């Protein structure tokens, strides 16, 4: 399994408003870090903004149709295509283009789902438990800093 989705969606799966996340959860930023962390992101033009500065330890590969980007640490790819000649566990990172673009070919998907209802203007595609098998579904922990609850899921496509 070495192409997956790597998304945190809420209870109708928005993803982002205004190139924001709509919550504020450093569980699931940890998450992140953990599955990869010496491995890959492919993430949108728009979503390496949000973040500003590539994310260290890690790959940080941007698709954009913007042939001037040269952004130091950071790879940029031009086409959907190119995804499919990186090496080693590639996390698709989002945001909505690239997860529309990707969700029928990704081996699996590591979900954050977000027990709660925001205002959102950008979201994760449907997406039926029909297809995919559970491998694992964790509660988060809720504490201080992590007040909405939160399940990590790992699902894989099934055969
Ligand atoms: N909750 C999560 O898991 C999560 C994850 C990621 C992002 N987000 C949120 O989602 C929102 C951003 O998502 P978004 O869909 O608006 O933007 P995005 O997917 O992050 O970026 C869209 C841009 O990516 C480039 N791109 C996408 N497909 C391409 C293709 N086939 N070929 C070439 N370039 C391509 C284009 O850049 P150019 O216009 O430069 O060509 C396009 O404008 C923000 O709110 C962000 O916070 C949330
Ligand atoms: C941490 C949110 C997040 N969580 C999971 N499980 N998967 C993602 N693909 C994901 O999105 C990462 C890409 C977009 O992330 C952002 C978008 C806007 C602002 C900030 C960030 C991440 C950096 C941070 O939150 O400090």
């Amino acid at each position: 399994m070495t192409l997956s989705i790597l998304v945190a969606h809420d209870l109708q799966r928005v993803i982002g408003f205004e190139n924001q996340l709509p919550w504020h959860l450093p569980n699931d930023l940890k998450h992140v870090k953990k599955l990869s962390t010496g491995h890959t992101l492919v993430m949108g033009r728009k979503t390496f903004e949000s973040i500003g500065k590539p994310l260290p330890n890690r790959r940080n590969v941007v698709l954009t149709s913007d042939t001037s980007f040269n952004v130091e640490g950071v790879d940029v790819i031009h086409s959907i295509e190119d995804i499919y000649q990186l090496p080693g566990h590639v996390f698709i990172f989002g945001g909505q283009t690239l997860f529309e673009e990707m969700i029928d070919k990704v081996d699996d998907m590591y979900i954050t789902v977000i027990e709660g209802k925001f205002r959102g203007d950008t979201f994760f595609p449907p997406y039926t438990f029909e297809d995919w098998e559970v491998a694992s579904s964790v509660e988060g922990k809720l504490d201080e800093k992590n007040t909405i609850p939160h399940t990590f899921l790992h699902l894989i496509r099934k055969k």
